């Protein structure tokens, strides 16, 4: 593992495509070391997912359960991380149809459990 | 007061400009509601001081103590503040010539204080 450091970061929810302006949902802050710790709800677990991407965020999102049905109605949700991870700073964020969207593809995957 | 919402950031020092390849050298998580929590060492002296701002993350810097020296050596260190405050998303980031010019514009200011 060639990324090692500091993992310390601050995911959020957007009402919108993530413009200055949008209200912001949620947010939750995550440390991972000896201690799993923030206002995460679920710490250890998604300190765990995030290594499991290996640093490309992308990989939090995965093909959704098939038999899943969603309204089609454009109402954008934005999912931002942000902060440093095995010492490699990060800056992501995905933008969802909606939030049935954006709970299809988001898994129940601990990092945006909240 | 217009600025309203969640309150969570993460504070990083990089050595170097900020270019996304330099070390990460250390971080912080603080989340400001009820509680002042995080890996944060002065949680609550933070909040007040990020409040103290308005949400202008430029106000963190003050005019230095007149008697401080420092020697003029180019290394340069970054300081990085990102996530969400009173409800608007923040971004911001300031390239200090060194170490010491650093510590001198940064008061003793609880946000850096780690």
């Amino acid at each position: 593992g060639s990324a090692h450091g500091p993992s310390a970061m601050v995911f959020t929810v957007i009402q919108g495509s993530g413009e200055p302006t949008d209200t912001v949902l949620r947010a939750t802050t995550l440390s991972c070391a000896y201690t799993a710790e923030g206002t995460h709800p679920a710490p250890r677990a998604a300190c765990d997912a995030l290594n499991a991407t290996d640093g490309e965020l992308n990989r939090l999102l995965a093909a959704p359960d098939p038999s899943l049905v969603c309204p089609m109605y454009f109402d954008p949700v934005t999912v931002t991380a942000d902060g440093v991870l095995n010492g490699r700073r990060v800056a992501w964020k995905h933008t969802f149809s909606n939030t049935c969207v954006m709970s299809a593809n988001l898994n129940s995957n601990p990092v945006y459990a909240f």
